[PDB]
């Protein structure tokens, strides 16, 4: 029950979305890496050149946004966990990662890896979630003649789970930027519901020990 | 099935809350301490100096207050169990014990123990439960026109668990006051959905015994 | 490597003898009672009836008397542990419980316990130590020409013993006083060496544990 | 015959207490922590979050004060090697750590610790020493007539222990100051003799390892 745990404690890193910033994602999903780390003494940075990571918890706040409240409809959305070998120079879009008429676009949920690329890219993990709206912005006052049960306008969505592993290597620099890693990058995805936009609060933990040398 | 059970009967002690004494809770929470001891001849008090306590209940009835029934949104709330280590001289405040910006304050079921105190304090217990309002009070009558359907205004919520144990001394006085205890405290909180607050009833019990000396 | 040592913790029971509280002794000793214990709740009370003690500490300080210093010689001092088996109705006194004639006085080392109450008392316990005075008091100022070497004005005592043991029954009252106890007391006496009076100051420890009933 | 030893050599820290710095004990003590580390690229810093300290050794002079040299008596002095648990954010002072009377502030070789925070320190190390002075200071040139045997009125100390044992954690900053420890402070203490004041020299080491990570 666990992974390659091991009894000395395990370094810890945190990522921070709220406020100034909050992911924030149009129709047709956002790309974005979450395994940046820097060098040096702090803890929480890498002391190596070569890092495991092993177990990953992930918490957020979901909230629809009032923009596209002035229609009612419900739909589905999507977050993925991609794995990745060697990465480009340049920072990878949705539309690239996953071949898809502009038809389909609408409806993330059947989109699946292309073919092109498949030994290039893999997923790890798969999620689902749905939500809807009435077409009400919260702010707003029932009149006092009827009443609505709004159920499931907004969503808590959290996951655990210790299974993945991954090998990281890295250039010799001190940066944590994209441009750093040589292999093994890890990239989250979110997939909006059809002609549904929303922002997400929350914050996410990270686990991983470094090695070698 | 079971923990460090003994074939003669267990002590027992209760709270009271109801009436003039009912935890009210505006938002970002309420801290208190449910694990009071008198010492003295009456059952249900401390004989001696160490304290080792078992198995709890928890009972109780919630409901919305008007206060935030002028708005119609539903939310999430969070009931945590904290144990402590050694206690200030001064009784802790949530905003103490979580490290959290002023943004998160409205979703709670995000924080997560500060790093920080991180050896000072663990969380032995978690639990969940939402409730939402549709903008009505009870006593207001429907029109005979159309009606209307409820559904949980108001929950009934209980636990009970067997699996905690704890290791507490004190001070040498007669008090049960928080000022007494020298090791091992036991904290309760609650905390509200977003923009939206509630009072809530019922009772708990406890189970120990003495030992030592 | 102990007596009777139990894993639970032992109580503890202290005395304050310093300030207005300054043993003092005269020629010819003076007997004493350290054995006295509350009933109540307060820890260091006996519960019980029925006590038993285990382990002791001593530490204190000694200073001569200014009263004395007007003289200059040497002497030699004792400190006895005597334990009783039923106890008068009076407080005894060193002249009572050896019988010395007028002329030994002067030097009590050489007491030793009268045959008449050969099995009433016993000594389980027994120390020496010697101190001398050479006629000038601390706060005088040498003269500019000449100076002095006290060695051994004054002397720090202390002793740790496992040891005794001591098996005690009470009269049924609240009270720690002598008239309370039915057999076992236990009486500290100092003696001072020939015509040297001091002062001494400190505190001790005892070691028990109530049983029984 | 040793501690955790290991066949790769050990850290080494230093401690420089000499002419601008020079300990300096006015009565009532003095309180001071040790176990100060950076963090860092140069030998004898910390190189991680968790430390172990092994053995110390310690050697000093001591000297009188003409300050209390007017006067013409012995003493003796007390080193206490004291364990913390939790430090407070603020310095402790000896007043704080033992509690005592103002009477007893005399002589502190009879000070314990107090029952109040008995879990919250202790003591794992004592040590005894004592000295004396005649009223006369060093430059001062004997008169022909007549001398002088000062013997003790300088000492040299000097203790060595591979007993102990201590295990540290550490907030993430840079700095060794007290500030930063989260866990197992380690205090040093200098008890003066009644009514004299001296000033020391020296220097001090120390041993460990960092681990963990």
């Amino acid at each position: 029950a666990g992974s390659k745990a091991d009894r000395p404690s395990l370094q810890i890193q945190t990522l921070q979305h709220a406020g100034t910033t909050m992911i924030t994602v149009p129709s047709g999903g956002v790309c974005d890496l979450i395994n940046t780390y820097a060098r040096g003494s702090d803890e929480g940075n890498r002391h190596t050149s070569e890092t495991l990571t092993y177990k990953i918890a992930i918490d957020y706040h979901f909230v629809a946004d009032a923009a596209a409240c002035r229609y009612s409809n419900t739909g589905t959305g999507v977050m993925w966990l991609v794995y990745d070998t060697t990465p480009g120079g340049q920072a990878p879009t949705p539309q690239t990662i996953f071949a898809y008429p502009d038809t389909l676009k609408a409806w993330p949920a059947t989109w699946k890896v292309s073919r092109e690329l498949c030994h290039r890219f893999v997923v790890k993990r798969r999620w689902l979630f749905n939500m809807e709206t009435d077409g009400r912005i919260g702010s707003d006052i029932p009149p006092s003649n009827a009443s609505w049960k709004p159920c499931k306008r907004n969503i808590y969505f959290h996951k655990f789970t210790s299974g993945l592993g991954v090998r990281t290597q890295w250039k010799n620099v001190t940066d944590g930027g994209v441009g750093a890693i040589q292999r093994g990058a890890l990239y989250m995805v979110i997939a909006p519901g059809n002609g549904l936009t929303f922002t997400a609060h929350g914050q996410t933990r990270l686990y991983f020990k470094s090695v070698g040398n």
